[PDB]
C-alpha cells in the first residue's frame, strides 16, 4: 500500500543508525569534567544530543545527570481561538518517535530519559527535591505559552529554594547575544536584518559532546513513551506523499541524504519553489522544529560540503533560508503576542469573516481550485506543505475567501509536523499583510502560480485523483463539471 509514499529520509533503519553513529563520532568531543552534585536536564523541543548547549552545561557542572521529558497535557488540548486540536495526530506520532530516538541516543552515552506525564511546573520541582538537584537546565523559549511555563517552573522551584532554573539560549544560527542590535531594535524588514547579520555576526561553532556522559541517578522507573490513544489522540496513517521519520538519527540521516548521498545541495536554489516530492528541497523543517538537529550543525555541514564538493548560490541559499527561521524567532520576542492578534504586529484595523462553511472547504481541500486543494490535501495527509504552497493557500484564504487569517494559522498549527509558533504566525502575518514588512503583502494569482510552479500539473494530479487522466491545460482549469464547483470567485 506504500505506493506513492515517500519515507523521509528514504534510508533504511540500518542506514540511519550507521550514518548517525559516524556523525556522532565526527563531532564527538575528544576524550576535564568538574562540576558536582545532581542536575536535571529538562528537554522540551531540543530533542537531540549533538550541538546541545543545555546538555553540555548540565554535564559540565555536575557529577550525575537526570534527563527528563514531560508530556504536557496542555499540548493535547485545543488551539487558542478556534479550538482545533492543539497537536494533530501526525505531529503527535512524530513526537513519540523523536522521544524513542532521544532515549536511545541518550542511553548510548551512559544516560537515559525519564518520561513523565504532567505539567513541568509540577513534575520538575518534585524531581529536583527527590534527587537533591542543584539545577534544572533547559533551552530558553520565546512565545508567551512557553515563557509562562518557564515562570511557573521557576516559581515552583522556589516554592520548594535550593534548585536554580538555568535557561540556555540556543535554537538559532546566530546567537541572540552576538546580534548587532538588541532584539527590541530588530529591523522590521528582513532584508535589513539579513544583510546586517551576515556582515557583522559570525556563527558559533557547534558544541562538541563527549561520547560518555557520566552516570544518571538511581531512578527505579524511567517510564516509557505512550501509545497516543493513552494521550487522547488517535494514530493516523500517511497514505500518500512524504511520511517523515522522527528523531535526531533520522534527522542527521536526512542532512546526509540531501547533501552528500544525493548531492542536491548544489541545485537547491533552482528547485526550492517546487511542490512535489522530497527532492526539490531540504525537508529539514520538522527536525528543526523539534530541535532534533540544529542550524549550527547544518551550517557546519554546508561548509564541509563547500570545501569538499562545490560552493555556489544554492549551497548558500540553504543558509539564507535558515536566516529566515532565525529572523522569526527574534521577531517573536520583539512582537510578543501581537504576532497572534488579528490586527497583527501592525495592529491593522478591519473586519474578517469566520464563515465556518468557507473555512471547511479550504481545510477539506474542496474549494474547486486544484492548486489550492492539492496543497491542503497534502497538509492533512502528510503534515507538510511546500513553502510555495503555504504562501499560496495563505493568500487564497485571506484575499479570495476573506477569512480571519488566524483560522488558517491555527489549522497549520494543528497539522504541520514542523509547526513552530514563530515561523508559523510570523509567515502568516507576512502573507496576511498584517506585519511590518510588506514583502509578502500582495496577491498570489492561482492561475499564474499554477502555470509557473506546476506547468504540467503533475503536482495537482498527484494529489487530486479527479485530474489524473486530464491533459496539462485541463489540470490547471478543469472546469466545474470535471472537478467541482468553486466555493468562491478569485481576486480581492
Ligand atoms: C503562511 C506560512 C506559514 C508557515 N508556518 C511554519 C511553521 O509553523 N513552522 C515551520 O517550520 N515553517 C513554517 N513555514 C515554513 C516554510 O514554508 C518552511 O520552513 C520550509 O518549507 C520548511 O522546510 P523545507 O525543507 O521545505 O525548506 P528549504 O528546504 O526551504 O529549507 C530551509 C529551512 O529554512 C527554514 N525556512 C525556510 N523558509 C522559511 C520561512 N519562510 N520562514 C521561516 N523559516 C524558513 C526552515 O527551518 C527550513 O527547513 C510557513 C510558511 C508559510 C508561507
Ligand atoms: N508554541 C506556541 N506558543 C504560544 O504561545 C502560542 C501558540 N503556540 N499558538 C497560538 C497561541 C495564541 N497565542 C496568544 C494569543 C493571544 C494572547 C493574548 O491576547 N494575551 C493578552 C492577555 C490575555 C489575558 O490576560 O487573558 C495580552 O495582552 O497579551 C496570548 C497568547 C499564544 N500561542
Amino acid at each position: 500500500m506504500n505506493d506513492h509514499i515517500h519515507r523521509v529520509p528514504a534510508l533504511t533503519e540500518e542506514e540511519i543508525d550507521s550514518v548517525a553513529i559516524k556523525t556522532f563520532e565526527r563531532y564527538a568531543l575528544p576524550s576535564k569534567r568538574k562540576g558536582k552534585g545532581v542536575t536535571i536536564l529538562w528537554f522540551r523541543n531540543d530533542l537531540r544530543v549533538l550541538d546541545n548547549d543545555a546538555l553540555y552545561k548540565a554535564w559540565s557542572s555536575s557529577d550525575t545527570i537526570l534527563p527528563v521529558y514531560c508530556l504536557d497535557p496542555r499540548l493535547f488540548h485545543t488551539t487558542h481561538f478556534f479550538n482545533f486540536p492543539k497537536t494533530g495526530a501526525l505531529r503527535g506520532g512524530f513526537l513519540m518517535e523523536c522521544l524513542v530516538d532521544l532515549r536511545k541516543n541518550l542511553m548510548k552515552r551512559g544516560l537515559n530519559l525519564l518520561i513523565r506525564s504532567g505539567k513541568p511546573e509540577e513534575i520538575l520541582p518534585s524531581l529536583a527535591k527527590d534527587f537533591g538537584a542543584r539545577t534544572v537546565f533547559a533551552h530558553k523559549e520565546t512565545c508567551s505559552e512557553e515563557v509562562d511555563v518557564e515562570r511557573l517552573v521557576n516559581q515552583g522551584l522556589k516554592r520548594v529554594n535550593s534548585t536554580k532554573l538555568e535557561l540556555i539560549w540556543g535554537s538559532t544560527m546566530y546567537h541572540k547575544d552576538d546580534l548587532p542590535f538588541d532584539v527590541f531594535d530588530l529591523p522590521d524588514v528582513y532584508t535589513q536584518f539579513r544583510k546586517s547579520v551576515e556582515a557583522k555576526c559570525s556563527i558559533r561553532s557547534s558544541t562538541r559532546i563527549p561520547l560518555s556522559l557520566g552516570p544518571t541517578p538511581s531512578v527505579d522507573d524511567w517510564g516509557d513513551v505512550p501509545t497516543l490513544e493513552k494521550l487522547g489522540v488517535e494514530p493516523q496513517e500517511v497514505t500518500r506523499g512524504m511520511r517523515f521519520v522522527g528523531g535526531e538519527s533520522a534527522g542527521v540521516g536526512r542532512v546526509f541524504e540531501y547533501f552528500w548521498k544525493k548531492d542536491l545541495l548544489k541545485v537547491y536554489k533552482e528547485t526550492r519553489n517546487g511542490m512535489l516530492g522530497p527532492d526539490y528541497s531540504t525537508k529539514f523543517s520538522p527536525w528543526l522544529a523539534f530541535g532534533c538537529i540544529s542550524p549550527r550543525f547544518i551550517y557546519e555541514e554546508v561548509q564541509r560540503y563547500e570545501k569538499e564538493r562545490v560552493a555556489n548560490n544554492s549551497t548558500y541559499w540553504v543558509l539564507f533560508e535558515l536566516i529566515w527561521r532565525d529572523y522569526f524567532r527574534f521577531l517573536s520576542i520583539k512582537c510578543g503576542n501581537s504576532l497572534f492578534h488579528l490586527g497583527g504586529p501592525r495592529n491593522v484595523q478591519g473586519k474578517w469573516s469566520q464563515d465556518q462553511k468557507l473555512f471547511e472547504s479550504w481545510r477539506d481541500a474542496k474549494t474547486g481550485y486544484p492548486l489550492i486543494d492539492a496543497n491542503m490535501k497534502e497538509l492533512s495527509t502528510t503534515g507538510f506543505m511546500s513553502n510555495r504552497g503555504r504562501q499560496i493557500v495563505c493568500s487564497f484564504l485571506v484575499r479570495d475567501m476573506g477569512l480571519d487569517w488566524r483560522m488558517g494559522a491555527e489549522w497549520f498549527e494543528t497539522c504541520l509536523l514542523d509547526y513552530d509558533p514563530c515561523s508559523n504566525y510570523g509567515n502568516w502575518t507576512y502573507g496576511a499583510g498584517v506585519g511590518n514588512d510588506p514583502r509578502e503583502d500582495r496577491y498570489f494569482s492561482i492561475p499564474k502560480q499554477a502555470q509557473n510552479y506546476d506547468p504540467e500539473g503533475e503536482y495537482v494530479a498527484f494529489w487530486l485523483q479527479q485530474l489524473r487522466r486530464l491533459p496539462k491545460e485541463k489540470r490547471h482549469w478543469p472546469g466545474r463539471l470535471m472537478y467541482m464547483d468553486t466555493v468562491v470567485p478569485l481576486k480581492h
